[PDB]
């Protein structure tokens, strides 16, 4: 039987049509990717089931007798840089996952996030002043990208004379191309080196930022974060702040710009914004794929997945499963979006949801509430989508401010 190759253009060009074709045939099928066999889950019920079954591990560090685990997200990473990337909540299983998440949740709170609202609003205003009131600009470079970066750097106590470079490395890591495995491995070593220096500097000069708080957080029973745990968690938070919300804002802008009717609703009624953000996430989920490792043989949707198999849960495909979302390919800011898998599901449910929703709502409201005639600078079909199954997005988006 023909086995799909996630590297082919079928998974990067009008790819939701490809997912729909595989789903109708089999919501759980074997695929090829980066020279390795794996299983792709595209059905909603199957994806939800997979993410809820703890026999499917999230820890790339675990060793199993006679098997060589090589996960996509760590293509080209030397073993030591891999460990620095994989010693945090997202890359661990209970009970380790449990204590790491409890310690971090003590400081990465809704209160702390809400306290940043005025600042996020100020930063948004300043960036929009800087773009002008007429002409064509790349809204990604001048807005969608700088906003989340400034926010996450103030949250983690990262200086300006350190940014710019980091963003160059982040971008390389989002693409998984075997021809550039070496450059990817090099960019990853750069980020590890940067984080190590940042942490050490913070231990020496404490502040009221999140990294400082994480450094002294401790619990009677759970103790405190080890040096390695601290380092990996900081790395992962900065990485998420540098790339996740950029996709949301850029993709969000492109969608509202290509659905005039939908944009009107938002403009007409502001209370319709929070749900618009949820539908945007539902329609084109940035984390198109999340990975799991079958520590035991598991059955998903009637299909038996052999032990030691790599499972790619396609969060994005599941969001377009007609069985859960009627008329899936229809972008509708009013539909009921409950249950989408863009923020995950279960114990690893994304801890940054509050921050992402804040940035998304504030940015889009300000952007469109300030450029009534804002329109796309190019033809809708000419937009270039980033070729990443790790984090989908738009790197360049020209828009005409004055119409
Ligand atoms: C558009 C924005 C975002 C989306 C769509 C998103 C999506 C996701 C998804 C799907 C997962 C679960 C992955 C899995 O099950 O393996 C996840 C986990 C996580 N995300 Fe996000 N995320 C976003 C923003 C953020 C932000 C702003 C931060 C932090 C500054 C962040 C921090 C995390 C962490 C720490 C985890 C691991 C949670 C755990 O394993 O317990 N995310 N995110
Ligand atoms: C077994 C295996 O291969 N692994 C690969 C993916 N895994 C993972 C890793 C980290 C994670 O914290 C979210 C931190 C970690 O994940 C990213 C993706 N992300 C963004 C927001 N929420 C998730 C991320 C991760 C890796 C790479 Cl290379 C790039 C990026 Cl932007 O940011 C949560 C889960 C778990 C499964």
């Amino acid at each position: 039987t023909t086995v799909p190759d996630l590297e082919s253009d079928s998974f990067h060009v009008d790819w939701y049509r490809t997912y729909a074709e595989l789903r109708e045939t089999a919501p759980v099928t074997p695929v090829r990717f980066l020279g390795q066999d794996a299983w792709l889950v595209t059905g909603y019920d199957e994806a939800k089931a997979a993410l809820s079954d703890l026999r499917l591990s999230s820890d790339p560090k675990k060793k199993y007798p006679g098997v060589e685990v090589e996960f996509p997200a760590y293509l080209g990473f030397p073993e030591d840089v891999r460990n620095y990337f994989a010693t945090n909540m997202g890359t661990s299983d209970p009970p380790t996952h449990t204590r790491l998440r409890k310690l971090v949740s003590q400081e990465f709170t809704v209160r702390r996030v809400e306290a940043m609202r005025p600042r996020v609003e100020q930063i948004t205003a300043e960036l929009l002043d800087e773009v002008g009131d007429s002409g064509v600009v790349d809204i990604v470079d001048r807005f969608a990208h700088p906003l989340p970066i400034k926010v996450i750097c103030e949250l983690l106590g990262v200086d300006e004379k350190y940014r710019g470079e980091f963003g160059r490395w982040s971008s390389e890591i989002l693409v998984m191309d075997p021809e550039r495995a070496e450059q990817r491995g090099q960019a990853a070593r750069e980020v590890v080196n940067f984080i190590l220096d940042l942490v050490e500097r913070r231990r020496t000069e404490p502040g009221d930022d999140l990294l400082s708080a994480l450094i002294r957080v401790q619990d009677d029973d759970d103790g405190r974060l080890s040096a390695d745990e601290l380092t990996s968690i900081a790395l992962v938070l900065l990485l998420a702040g540098f790339e996740s919300s950029v996709s949301l804002i850029g993709i969000g802008t492109y969608l509202l710009l290509t659905h005039p009717d939908q944009l009107a609703l938002v403009r007409r009624d502001p209370s319709a914004l929070p749900n618009a953000v949820e539908e945007i996430l539902r329609y084109i989920a940035p984390p198109e794929t999340t990975t799991r490792f079958a520590a035991e043989e598991v059955e998903i949707g009637g299909v038996a997945i052999p032990q030691y198999s790599t499972v790619l849960v396609a969060n994005g495909a599941a969001n377009r499963d007609p069985k859960q979302f009627p008329d899936p390919h229809r972008f509708d800011v009013t539909r009921d979006t409950r249950g989408h898998l863009s923020f995950g599901q279960g114990i690893h449910f994304c801890m940054g949801r509050p921050l992402a929703k804040l940035e998304g709502e504030v940015a889009l409201r300000a952007l469109f509430g300030r450029f009534p005639a804002l329109s796309l600078g190019i033809d809708a079909d000419d937009v270039v989508w980033r070729r990443s199954l790790l984090l989908r997005g738009i790197d360049h988006l020209p828009v005409r401010l004055d119409g």
